[PDB]
């Protein structure tokens, strides 16, 4: 891929976070194999002097006593004289592996998430837009977990975003409708967050505490954390969330019918720890959030197509009445731009072109209905920034930044092409887009931005999107023209 | 017709169950109106002795003590003498009602809850059918609240149901894929239901509780129980559970885009209770499942809306290609009757009646087709049982059971008309449907059926429903030719 920020392979940095544990096993005997160098911290014995060693002589008594519903469930709260620990199992490059973490403190966690849960489960979720559904999510989130700032992170399709909502306490900073490039985000990040749902960085600050040995040695390499709970991230990552001011950092991945569509993140001023079954909790959130935009957004588009229609029933029953085409399509001026959302049309339909509403001249027509002609194109096609593909209208933005056109015939050139002019937009990013990083001399090293204030640009010469809608209306126009 | 079963004021009974106690207080001096005559088990004092009493003499001051948040919440968990139990607040008729009930006793209910509700969104439920979506919603209410069998009932557009889906404990009997007529739950249950979304019967056999005094003195009625969780319900509806053989009953109605879509009914063997909290967490397993619901069948109808306008895009192509639109339609025969799902088609365009796949002789649909001019519909007209509206063809189910014609012009009679065949269906009721219940001699008492024992009808003469995506396709082509 393109930058070293792809290169990373953060699977396996061989660090994780300081507040855990991590313990890896083989074989029948379960022999440990890879251990964390804090693991002291809860074992009371050197770790180099348990490697090797079979399960039932390194963990303690507490830990063993619970070993049973461990392997059985993959998941158990464990008292330890250090306090209360989650115990959880998976299975990484062959290692049974076993991870400690702080429990949840609070009794009461699963009926405050519960409630939530109503919150957002509940009908009329959602009925003064799906801005107010994202709200909840973000509020929602926010007394759950506690953190200081939780944002709504919607990527678009080159895989920059924008934060769409924000809950966040009185008197902080936010970043409310701006927009960060992709490489904040980059490549492999992305791939792991769409199977790995969930990250906690829990103090920003820390130094990540090293695996030994540092490879599996029947591997050669560290190993894989890529569903390690306690991984630590990319280096590049906390000098990021350093330059933000952040001290801890929670994110939960959007998918939304198998893509990450999103993300939900939390910042925190200070360390915190969330525990494994408030995270868990907190899923249960966002895939009801995911729910919740599916169907908001399938009525939409049902309501518009169910709009489409209805003009286009009108123009049926307009048509099989008086008079030719031209003259009924006179008349359904405004119908037949309201089909696509156009602010002019052109009808090739032998003669000279028909120009309704607002459109370029008719030696300009003429000309673009000449290459369109020449197009690899079946029966639509349609862009919203005409000029980067046909130049001779670059300068025309103000009729014509967006074109429709349906073939209406099929080795001959019968079309209809709708228009639209641009539309320009404010775009505020968190930082000069055009500086995305800040790599060292000689390009080996990469550091982040330094600076996230807004920082404006306003894009010209696009049209709005040509939706779904739009072309679904097109294809049925086409059919009524024959 | 509103029989004796529409017309019982279930919300006016009067009593309530005999597990908790009810109180009603009026006035800034919250000065006792009603109380149930079972409440010296928890007032200490016969009942009668407190009515005109200020509530901080009749109320221990367990309860007392948390009035605020009693008030703003509706809710509250109180730790008296005889137990813990849930206090609930809501209004009726000018009052404060406050209700107590045994609370729940298991400290592990809502992480047992957020298990299960993490069921019902996992990735994306349903995906082997909605049907796999109901039985998982069976299942999981079964698995919270323990009760012998769990169903999941239907409304049909005449009010009457099917279940659905079943979860049931081994050995038990059953009713999956049984109808029962609407009189089952009649149209003020229904009523009631679409506001009050939950009811337990936490023991058949038992007599209610009567209230002091039995009307509310300025009312000169009984206190509303609309709202009420006590209430006792509609003595004929429990001697329906008795001949059914269960001993306790509960129900979560299923709204869907406001309407009363269903109900999940839960039957147990014998007396059971279900806590305030287990019930409330049942509610969210409900409008998950109705969320569900819609999200995949606002899906389902995009997906089949998409498949039609391929056949109009195939169909708009031909024409334009070909000479005669008789030849074309040939051509395109089998395309034409995918449109609608349908087995034939005439074609009026004018002349001939051109005649496609399986119709009605020449004769009998020139005749349908001047009954069709003098009927009140605009562009389409569709029916599932012609044989009940135009006689002339109920002999001919085997082709015309169902049609369904657009009008391809204004004035004149050019039409369209897709045909369909009967579809018979052998549906099995719970005990014969032309006894469903059984008055006394005098038809002042009613009684439920004594037997549910399956009574099997098979319906002819009608055909499959025209959906939304039929009449949306026959729209479309009516678009293509005029
Ligand atoms: C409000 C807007 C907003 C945004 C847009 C935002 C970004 C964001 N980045 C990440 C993660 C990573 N970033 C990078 C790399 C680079 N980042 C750069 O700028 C350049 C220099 C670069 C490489 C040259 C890598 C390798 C990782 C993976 C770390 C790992 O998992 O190991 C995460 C998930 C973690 C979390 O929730 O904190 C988020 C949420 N966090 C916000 O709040
Ligand atoms: C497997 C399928 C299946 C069905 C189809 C089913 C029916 C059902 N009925 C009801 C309630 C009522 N029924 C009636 C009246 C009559 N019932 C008759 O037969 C005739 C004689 C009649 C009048 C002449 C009334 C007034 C009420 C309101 C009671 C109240 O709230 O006060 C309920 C809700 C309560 C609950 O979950 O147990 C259900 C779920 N229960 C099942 O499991």
């Amino acid at each position: 891929d393109l930058s070293q920020c792809d290169r990373e392979p953060i699977h396996l940095l061989g660090g994780i976070q300081s507040h855990g544990v991590l313990l890896a096993f083989r074989g029948p005997d379960r022999l440990l194999e890879v251990v964390s160098a804090n693991a002291q911290a809860l074992l009371g014995r050197p770790p180099e002097t348990l490697l090797g060693q079979p399960v039932g002589r390194v963990l303690p008594a507490e830990v063993l006593a619970q070993w049973e519903p461990l392997v059985a469930r993959g998941s158990v709260r464990v008292v330890l004289p250090a306090g209360a620990y989650r115990a959880l199992l998976h299975e990484s490059d062959g290692l049974t592996v076993l991870e400690l973490e702080p429990a949840e403190l609070q009794p009461g966690m699963e009926e405050t998430a519960l409630e939530v849960v109503r919150r957002l489960v509940s009908p009329l979720a959602g009925v003064k837009g799906t801005q107010a559904l994202l709200q909840t999510a973000a509020d929602t989130v926010r007394a759950l977990t506690g953190f200081d700032r939780v944002m709504v992170y919607r990527f678009d399709a080159d895989w920059h975003g924008e934060v769409l909502a924000e809950s966040k306490r009185g008197g902080m900073d936010g970043f409310l409708g701006m927009h960060f490039p992709a490489t904040d985000i980059p490549v492999q990040a992305r791939a792991l967050y769409t199977r790995n749902p969930l990250r906690l960085i829990a103090d920003a600050r820390a130094r990540p505490v090293p695996l030994l040995p540092p490879v599996v040695p029947a591997l050669g390499r560290p190993l894989d954390l890529s569903n390690s709970a306690l991984r630590s991230v990319s280096p590049v990552h906390l000098e990021y969330l350093r330059n933000m001011g952040v001290g801890a950092s929670f994110s939960l991945s959007l998918l939304k019918e198998g893509v990450l569509w999103g993300l939900i993140a939390c910042h925190h001023l200070e360390p915190l720890h969330i525990s494994h079954e408030r995270r868990r909790a907190c899923e249960v959130l966002t895939q009801l959030l995911a729910l919740q935009l599916s169907a908001e957004e399938r009525a939409a588009e049902a309501s518009e197509d169910a709009h489409r229609a209805a003009l286009l029933g009108q123009l049926a029953t307009a048509m099989g009445e008086g008079g030719t085409l031209e003259e009924v399509l006179e008349k359904e001026s405004e119908r037949v731009l309201a089909l696509t959302g156009a602010a002019g049309v052109a009808l090739l339909l032998g003669e000279e072109p028909l120009l309704v509403g607002c459109t370029p001249a008719q030696d300009e027509v003429e000309a673009l209905v000449a290459w369109l002609a020449t197009q690899p194109f079946q029966t639509s096609f349609h862009t919203d920034r005409l000029g980067t593909v046909y130049p001779p209208l670059a300068a025309r933005a103000d009729v014509a930044a967006g074109i429709l056109a349906v073939r209406l015939a099929p080795a001959a050139a019968r079309f209809a092409i709708w228009f639209r002019p641009e539309v320009a937009r404010t775009i505020s990013w968190a930082g000069n887009p055009r500086k995305p990083a800040e790599p060292e001399p000689g390009h080996q090293r990469l550091h982040p931005r330094g600076s996230f204030q807004a920082w404006e640009e306003t894009v010209r010469d696009t049209s709005l999107p040509w939706k779904r809608a739009d072309l679904g209306a097109a294809e049925g126009f086409r059919g009524a023209l024959v």
